[PDB]
C-alpha cells in the first residue's frame, strides 16, 4: 500500500466533471477545479487543451500526479506542517499528506490542537480530537480511515 494507491481509493476516478461531496467541480482523481463554463475553462488550461469536459485516463493520471507532489511540497513548505511531517514514520506521513490533498494546506494547518497531538504521539487522543470536526462529519468513512491510519500506524483500514 502507498500513498497514491490510498487516495485513489478515497477519491475514486472520474472522467468527467463532476460535483464534488461539496458540490464544486472537480474530475479525475480528486482534482479540484473551482460555474460549469468557468470549470469546463479551467479544465482546459490544466490540460492544454480543448476538453470539452472530458479527459483520458492518462490525463487524470497526470493531474493526480502533479497534485501528489504538490502536497508533499506544500508540507514541506509550510511552518505548521513540516515539524509534525518530520516527526511522523512512513504510514502516518501519508495519513497528512492525504487530509493535505483533500483539504489544503491551510485547512490542514488549522487542526492546531490534533497536529501538537499527533506530534507527542498520543495516538488515541489525537484521534478523538481528529473526529470533532466538519471533515469528519461531512465525510465521515473517509475520515474514519484516514484516522485509524494515525490511530494505528497501519494500513489495516484499507485493506
Ligand atoms: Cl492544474
Ligand atoms: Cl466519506
Amino acid at each position: 500500500m502507498n500513498i497514491f494507491e490510498m487516495l485513489r481509493i478515497d477519491e475514486g476516478l472520474r472522467l468527467k466533471i463532476y460535483k464534488d461531496t461539496e458540490g464544486y467541480y472537480t474530475i479525475g482523481i480528486g482534482h479540484l477545479l473551482t460555474s460549469l463554463d468557468a470549470a469546463k475553462s479551467e479544465l482546459d488550461k490544466a490540460i492544454g487543451r480543448n476538453t470539452n469536459g472530458v479527459i483520458t485516463k492518462d490525463e487524470a493520471e497526470k493531474l493526480f500526479n502533479q497534485d501528489v507532489d504538490a502536497a508533499v511540497r506544500g508540507i514541506l513548505r509550510n511552518a505548521k506542517l513540516k515539524p509534525v511531517y518530520d516527526s511522523l514514520d512512513a504510514v502516518r506521513r501519508a495519513a497528512l499528506i492525504n487530509m493535505v490533498f483533500q483539504m489544503g494546506e491551510t485547512g490542514v494547518a488549522g487542526f492546531t490542537n490534533s497536529l501538537r497531538m499527533l506530534q507527542q504521539k498520543r495516538w488515541d487522543e489525537a484521534a478523538v480530537n481528529l473526529a470533532k470536526s466538519r471533515w469528519y462529519n461531512q465525510t465521515p468513512n473517509r475520515a474514519k480511515r484516514v484516522i485509524t491510519t494515525f490511530r494505528t500506524g497501519t494500513w489495516d483500514a484499507y485493506k
